[PDB]
């Protein structure tokens, strides 16, 4: 089927001339180009492949394949006399090194004239398919007399040298459909456990989480978020899944917290700076997850933070908890359609209650927060969103749904803040329970803290749970002695004012826990607690590894065997100043005398270049290392919305050092 195939070419700095056995047979308006490339040691932007008009005069007629060395690929396609130059291209697609070796991607480029379509998949993923509506084949350039590897041939000159090299590579005559795509043979270092498609209908994940359960199932948690890659306000869900073999298959996602007043649509988010900042602005949203298995009673417990209808971060109220105080009692606040004032409370037996009159209504509130006239249940009509008028539009579709207090078109509306839920499953991730919101710990006047995304902490020698949370000025550690029925606060004083202090925590020997955490300073921060996180000490930084001024979440896990003799921790984070690249696991010995730790090991998870931004780490039932983590730079404004850059990778103790 295949009009061309060639193999073994090296790229050194040097373009290899393929003109005499590919361009006489190329022919027809469509065609479809497959190459396995590796490159390891790639120049700044670099040509893979080049079909050009290389006489002078016509310098911008061409097409070519392309690569960046911060991961991006992309397809040039010009013709100056058509008066065409399109460009398309996808950040962060590709993978360079994997175990001390090039990792082999495979690339497949689609261009259909019947459909007027452009669609590249990389290493199995579609990275963009683009429309348009004036086509142009690539072999339909005027005056095409050339065919290169490893460059552009123009005006005579090797223009994009490339360093790498394509181990395989194949030209068809025809565009080849998305089944046949599917059945290329793949040579890939990762894989998925949330992708576009799933039965989240969600098509862009954030914030990765794991865990390894008693049984050996290993639980994984994430932000399954619908209007594009956005924090709230938005609609997120948070979903789950799980793997019975090592991490080698993983079963189809679930809910863990999920609201309904929006619709779950799988969405295609603007990427264009026009368009790109559109943001979901009347529905409710769950955001940052964590979990931790509880000894004792079997449960694995998972929190996240809730948002009220059009609420996120920066709109919060910073000083209201949501709650009012009635005699060392918490109860959840109310405001009734048609009043200025928040005039009512739920009660026990979520009893809706009159504050003005002191006396109850004919209203209640159920266990999964919605409302019962004389017990009845009232609905809402759920809205969904399109872009089919040129901007976001949020509209009603004719659905009635149960009516919710955090939903806009509630006939009674909570206080528009942030604030923390649980739930908790008895069956280890199969199903969920209905949530609970925990209450205020700070006091009355003062809004929720913010949940640290990743692991809690379950004590080795007793029934102690921790979840890390921040807030400015402080980490506030919420502990729990029984299964998670009642929590009490630890506050831990850090230098710096309004810092996003993500926390994660390791048990280096019983009751003693060393914490380490996002900074403002472009380093890693630690603190220890010797008190089963009673109290804490003062904070010290971390040499070795550089972060970013604003910082990126940081993993860490105790490893249960010796190497080198010595007892290990382990980190994972980004290793740059720059930006959100550059992934590393480290690995630190710990020194039995004075709880230091020689921080000995760094192993490079892909290239210094490449992406590597939230990460999650488990030790595996088997001694290896798994990680899940978004392998792109998700702080910047130009690598928005990518679809399945959360990826799974497996690692032995060996690699690291």
């Amino acid at each position: 089927s295949p009009i061309f195939q060639g193999g073994s070419y090296q790229l050194n700095n040097k373009s290899i001339d393929i003109s005499s056995l590919l361009l006489d047979k190329l022919s027809g308006e469509s065609q479809t180009v497959v190459m396995k490339f590796k490159a390891d040691k790639p120049n700044s932007l670099q040509a893979l492949f080049g079909l050009s008009n290389s006489k002078a005069g016509f310098k911008n007629n061409y097409f070519s394949i392309f690569m960046r060395d911060s991961g991006e690929i992309g397809v040039e396609i010009r013709d100056a006399q058509k008066g065409i130059n399109y460009l398309f291209s996808r950040p962060a697609s590709l993978w360079g090194k994997h175990k001390g070796q090039a990792v082999e991607n495979t690339l497949v480029f689609v261009s259909d004239s019947k459909d007027k379509t452009y669609t590249m998949y990389v290493n199995g993923i579609e990275v963009f398919s683009e429309t348009v509506d004036t086509f142009l084949p690539i072999s339909n350039i005027n005056g095409i007399d050339k065919a290169t590897l490893g460059a552009v041939n123009r005006e005579g000159k090797e223009h994009y040298l490339a360093k790498g090299s394509i181990d395989e590579i194949s030209l068809f005559n025809k565009a080849i459909s998305d089944q046949e795509v599917s059945t290329i043979p793949l040579s890939n270092p990762f894989q998925l456990i949330f992708q576009s498609g799933d039965s989240t209908q969600a098509n862009y994940f954030r914030i990765p989480t794991l865990y390894t359960l008693s049984s050996g199932r290993v639980l994984s948690s994430i932000d399954a978020r619908y209007g594009g890659t956005h924090d709230s306000k938005s609609k997120i869900n948070i979903a789950t899944s799980y793997s019975d073999d090592n991490g080698k298959t993983w079963s189809e996602p679930i809910f863990a917290m999920k609201f309904n007043d929006y619709e779950e649509q799988l969405v295609y988010w603007p990427r264009d700076n026009k368009l790109k900042n559109s943001q979901i602005s009347g529905s409710a949203s769950f955001i940052d997850s964590s979990i931790v298995e509880d000894k004792k009673s079997g449960k694995t417990i998972l929190l996240a933070d809730v948002m009220p209808a059009g609420i996120g971060n920066n709109n919060a109220n910073k000083a209201d908890s949501g709650f009012k105080e009635i005699n060392g009692h918490y109860y959840l606040k109310l405001k009734k359609n048609g009043d200025n004032d928040f005039r009512y409370t739920v009660r026990e037996n979520g009893v809706v209650y009159n504050e003005t009159t002191n006396k109850p209504t004919n209203y209640t509130i159920n266990d999964k927060y919605e409302v019962l006239e004389g017990g009845k249940s009232l609905t809402v009509e759920q809205y969904s969103v399109d872009f089919d008028s040129g901007s976001l539009r949020e509209r009603h579709n004719g659905k009635q749904v149960p009516m919710n207090v955090f939903y806009k078109d509630s006939l009674f509306k909570v206080t528009p803040t942030n604030y923390i839920a649980m739930t908790t499953s008895q069956n280890r991730g199969e199903s969920w329970e209905q949530f609970k919101l925990l209450p205020p710990f700070l006091g009355e006047k003062h809004n929720g803290t913010y949940l640290c995304p990743g692991q809690g902490l379950a004590l080795k020698s007793s029934n102690r749970l921790i979840f890390a949370t921040y807030t400015s000025g402080e980490l506030t550690y919420l502990i729990s002695d029984d299964s998670g029925q009642t929590w009490k606060k630890s506050s831990a004083s850090i230098p710096f004012k309004n810092a996003t202090a993500e926390a994660q925590m390791v048990e280096l020997r019983d009751g003693v826990i060393r914490t380490f955490f996002r900074t403002t300073t472009g380093k890693i921060a630690y603190m220890t607690s010797r008190d089963s996180g009673e109290t804490w000490s003062k904070v010290s930084y971390i040499d070795g590894i550089q972060q970013t001024s604003y910082g990126t979440q940081v993993s860490a896990i105790k490893y249960s065997q010796l190497i080198d003799g010595k007892e290990a921790v382990i980190l994972s984070t980004p290793n740059s100043r720059s930006g959100r690249k550059g992934g590393q696991l480290v690995v630190g010995l710990v020194n039995k005398e004075d709880d230091s730790i020689d921080w000995k090991y760094h192993y490079d998870i892909d290239l210094p270049s490449y992406g590597y931004a939230y990460s999650a780490i488990t030790e595996l039932p088997n001694h290896h290392i798994g990680v899940l983590f978004e392998k792109y730079d998700s702080w910047s404004r130009n690598e928005l919305h990518l679809s399945n850059v959360v990826q799974y990778i497996d690692l032995e103790i060996n690699d690291l050092t």
